[PDB]
């Protein structure tokens, strides 16, 4: 018997830990719109980067009831973690960013997959 997720129940027991992630300054900076490799400087990060993602797009599945499980959305945003680990070197701004945001979303997650 295969529990069903509506897109309105996971939107509002998601969409609180991406708004924990936007909170995060100067952290979320970097993540909240998709990264522009041009306007950045960095035209390697597509090379690199083949599944970019970014939380003003995870914003919008949820908005849109794309995701069908909670783990969908929690691997969205793996992804964009793992991006940013991926691309940027240790020492970056950035790198330690991420660090920062995936210590705040794991701290977040774990209760609200619990509930759910
Ligand atoms: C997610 N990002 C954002 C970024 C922002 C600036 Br500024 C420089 C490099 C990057 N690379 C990323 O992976």
């Amino acid at each position: 018997r295969k529990k069903i997720f509506k897109p309105e129940e996971l939107r509002q027991a998601l969409m609180p830990t991406l708004e924990a992630l936007y909170r995060q300054d100067p952290e979320s900076l970097p993540f909240r719109q998709p990264v522009d490799p041009q306007l950045l400087g960095i035209p390697d990060y597509f090379d690199i980067v083949k599944n970019p993602m970014d939380l003003s797009t995870i914003k919008r599945k949820l908005d849109t009831g794309q995701y069908q499980e909670p783990w969908q959305y929690v691997d969205d945003v793996w992804l964009m973690f793992n991006n940013a680990w991926l691309y940027n070197r240790k020492t970056s701004r950035v790198y330690k960013f991420c660090s920062k945001l995936a210590e705040v979303f794991e701290q977040e997650i774990d209760p609200v997959m619990q509930s759910l």
